[PDB]
C-alpha cells in the first residue's frame, strides 16, 4: 500500500550524495533510507566509499 | 501549437542544477520538466547524477 521505488544505476565515478542523498542533516527525501524497494544497476563497478 | 525548445550542451563538470533548473521547490521554468523538445550536444562525458 505503502512503498516507494527508487531506480539509479552505480557509475565508476558515483558519490554517496547522489544515492542515498546529500547532506546540507542530509537531506534523503525519496532516496535510499526510505524506500521500500531500492534498485541498482551495474553493481559491479561502485566505489569503495558507497560498498561500505 | 504548444512546444518549448531547449539547447544545453553537455560537459565534463556539469551540474543538474543548470540542466534541470535550479532549487530554492525547484525553479524549472523552461528548462527540461516542461519541454516538449530537448536537445542535449556530447552526450558521452555527463556527470553520473544527470545521466541517472
Amino acid at each position: 500500500q505503502n512503498a516507494r521505488a527508487f531506480e539509479y544505476l552505480m557509475t565508476r565515478f558515483s558519490t554517496p550524495e547522489e544515492v542515498f542523498g546529500p547532506l546540507s542533516e542530509r537531506l534523503t527525501s525519496g532516496y535510499l533510507p526510505e524506500a521500500e524497494i531500492v534498485f541498482l544497476d551495474e553493481i559491479w563497478k561502485a566505489g569503495p566509499a558507497i560498498l561500505n
